[PDB]
């Protein structure tokens, strides 16, 4: 799709609905579910605390603190994943994966792993208790760590897991892997350093799937791979798989997730049209004091090889369902006509989750068969349309709760009138005029958006 | 998709089938089919004849000759839908669609119909018999008529009928009717002038289905509207509906057609990019002595009023699976390097039908999922791999069988080892050096492809 203009963004105020900020000020707040004792429960990425608020009231209580999360303050890590057993009544578990001290790491740069972990909730004293390592040694990073995770309608865990931040800024030269998968020596060995750019589908133990897709010959964790930083995946009500994933200067996507597919990135940027993106591989570049002119690889410093979209040989590619944004390839990623600060101009949205909504005895009119994808760098929360099968996408996004913040994630209550979303303690965010602001209104909160 | 460079199209020689002629004396063949007796059954568009050949040895017969069929030297009018009902054992019907004379036509530029009609088989005579007609007064002109016809699993007919060619050439004033849709009153008339650039669903007795989606609050025999020339439809084994649709200097389509869907034509060509086409509408001209420059509305004369795709306010609107192709705004339709007849080098292939491979017993390796869409300009038989819920391409049209001929249908055999296609009486193709040449190596035949 087309970028927006800052005058469209600027007027989608959702003069509908009321709002009502709970809580502000929360320690890097990530991921919020609606509970089995319909509260809301929400984590704080950067201290492994996992809080319960009260609807009615907005009382909060820390439920639980996962103990040696590692946080860098400048990084995306700490702790991610978070999601209930679909049957908590008979199978009080929760599900949770975060950033730990890897004590086997000899990658000083590279010194933690990844965790995913079950918990078991125990009601009578209200707290989670008897851990359980499902699949460790995954990589880790200070980006792209996604960790979106899901038990979908096969009872089977699905788990994002991004590209780690590899050919762009701290890790621009270290080769990206989201094409590649494990041999089978690797797999005997717990070697998953190819479990980078992935969708993961486990089994609840952690082991692998015996009906995973094969690729290169393998059957492994990997569900999809190439993927950059995929941190929106929700089921539908059919039981399709639907994605949000940001892109580099451009293309970042809403994707359907299909067994084996391969969502191609790096080769490949949204569609694969050659249109205003192209793979420079800073790992192959002919020395490491080459300068990434961040110009979306159609413009590159000498010396870094580059390969077109329609270069690429590849197999089972799969294109997103939309584009938040696709441009020209003269199009001016260092565009002068807003401030110093480009970026904030480039084409792009920033993701960060995908919820499906699914109505209720207080259904909004008109929503029904929606995906709500909150926005980091544009705050507005997106409505994409798509057809009751969940095979298209109908028309546009749709921007919502125009707003200086970053929207995080985003959650409907059962009868389908509210909305409760969360935003970011820090960051960048464009304003109506279309300028860069880090004042952020409502720092690190809890919002209740209710529908008039 | 980018285009392929003639070089890509020249290597596509498929050595590794057999292939032989099997009829060369057809006149303008059109529609190939597999018929329920285990014969290839198969239509003349000029003269109205249906003919059956025996596969195995060749022997062919002129079944019936739809009488009073009205063609144009210059048109893609005549016999044109066909179909048998999928129980023809105890349901003996033939299902067709052509153009008549319309005696209520008050429009000597207009003067004839499109009629859906039935016939019935009797296999004492061998002949076609007891004609009634279905749905008459469908528009016609010589120019995108479509008219693919089918039969879905739910035992509805389904019809494609192209934009008549309106805003181009010959019909450049007239406005184009692919986004309207008929009122109630048009429908109580039995006045079907709406019904151009539109998928039809109808009943086998040529009535409305009483689930038939609704467009602007009325609900007709439309199912889906905003085309151009679709001349490709195909249902999957799992009931999903593939389509192939002619774009204009670019953007030929492979859809997913969904119950209630707009494809966009004519204020969007293949995705919402802004990109290589913008939505001229000469009818809106306030001059009628003005020009069509011919670039795709991406320059065009003073005068006209142009759209750009993401100025379109438009409701339901799904994009293509696939684009056969998409270029950018700065391409040259004009191109003087590809030599005097530059729309020969035009970013599309100018699909002619869409074939579902079902493979069987002696299947080619790798087709499985795979849509089979013939190429009139390109002389090729392109594959398009799915994955096997049919709910994604994977990777790129692969073509095949490269050749001076415009190959206008393909089957294939029960095994699947041979293929079957027509080709044009006469017409232009892009040679193997990608000039053009309007002398066809195989002018209107059926020939066979067998794996070797
Ligand atoms: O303008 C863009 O394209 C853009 C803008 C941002 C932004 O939010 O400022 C980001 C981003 N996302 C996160 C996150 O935590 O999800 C952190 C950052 C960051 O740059 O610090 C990305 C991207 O990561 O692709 N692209
Ligand atoms: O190069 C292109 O884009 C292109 C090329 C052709 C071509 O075949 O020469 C056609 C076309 N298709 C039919 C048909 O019978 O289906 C007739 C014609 C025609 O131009 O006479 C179209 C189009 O109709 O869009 N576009
Ligand atoms: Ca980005
Ligand atoms: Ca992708
Ligand atoms: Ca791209
Ligand atoms: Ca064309
Ligand atoms: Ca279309
Ligand atoms: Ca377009
Ligand atoms: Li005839």
């Amino acid at each position: 799709d087309v970028p927006l203009t800052p005058s469209q963004f600027a007027k989608a105020k959702s003069e509908n609905f009321d709002k009502k900020v709970i809580l502000s000020n929360l320690n890097k707040p990530h991921a919020l579910l609606w509970g089995p004792d319909n509260q809301i429960w929400l984590t704080e990425r950067a201290t492994g605390k996992i809080l319960r608020v009260n609807p009615e009231s907005g009382s909060v209580k820390t439920v639980f603190q996962v103990p040696e999360i590692v946080n860098d303050a400048d990084g995306q890590n700490g702790l991610l994943g978070f999601a209930f057993h679909p049957d908590f009544k008979n199978n009080p578990y929760i599900y949770i994966s975060g950033t730990f001290k890897n004590p086997k790491s000899t990658d000083k740069e590279l010194p933690n792993q990844t965790i995913i972990r079950r918990y078991t909730y125990n009601k009578s004293t209200d707290t989670l208790e008897k851990p359980v390592d499902l699949l460790a040694g995954l990589p880790s990073s200070k980006d792209h760590q996604s960790g979106r995770l899901v038990i979908g309608p096969d009872q089977k865990i699905y788990y994002t897991i991004g590209d780690q931040g590899r050919n762009q800024l701290a890790y621009l030269f270290l080769p990206n892997q989201a094409q590649h998968t494990p041999t089978q020596q690797e797999l005997n060995g717990k070697d998953y350093h190819t479990y980078m750019g992935k969708v993961l589908r486990l089994n609840l133990d952690g082991s692998i799937p015996k009906d995973n897709p094969s690729f290169n010959g393998v059957v492994s964790h990997i569900y999809t791979l190439g993927h950059r930083n995929p941190q929106g995946l929700a089921f539908t009500p059919n039981g399709k798989l639907l994605q949000s994933e940001q892109g580099p200067n451009s293309d970042d996507e809403i994707n359907l997730i299909v067994k084996g597919g391969n969502y191609g990135w790096p080769n490949v940027a949204g569609y694969k049209d050659d249109s205003g993106y192209a793979y420079a591989n800073y790992s192959a570049a002919a020395n490491k004091s080459i300068k990434d002119l961040a110009q979306n690889g159609v413009k590159v410093a000498a010396g870094v090889p580059v390969t077109k979209e329609s270069e690429w040989t590849g197999k089972n590619f799969v294109p997103p369902l939309k584009t938040l944004y696709t441009v020209q390839d003269t199009y001016n990623y260092n565009d002068p006509t807003c401030g110093e600060m480009t970026f904030i101009c480039w084409p792009t949205v920033a993701p960060s989750s995908a919820y499906v909504y699914k109505g209720g005895k207080k259904a909004i009119t008109g929503w029904e068969n929606t995906l709500l994808v909150p926005s980091l760098k544009r705050g507005v929360i997106f409505r994409i349309k798509l057809d009751p099968t969940y095979s298209t996408t109908y028309d546009d996004a749709v921007p919502m709760f125009k707003s200086n913040n970053r929207y995080r994630d985003v959650i409907a209550s059962p009868d389908g009138n509210v909305l409760y979303v969360l935003t970011d303690t820090a960051g960048n965010v464009q304003k109506d005029d279309g300028s860069v602001t880090n004042t952020l209104e409502n720092p690190g909160s809890l919002i209740k958006f209710t529908y008039k």
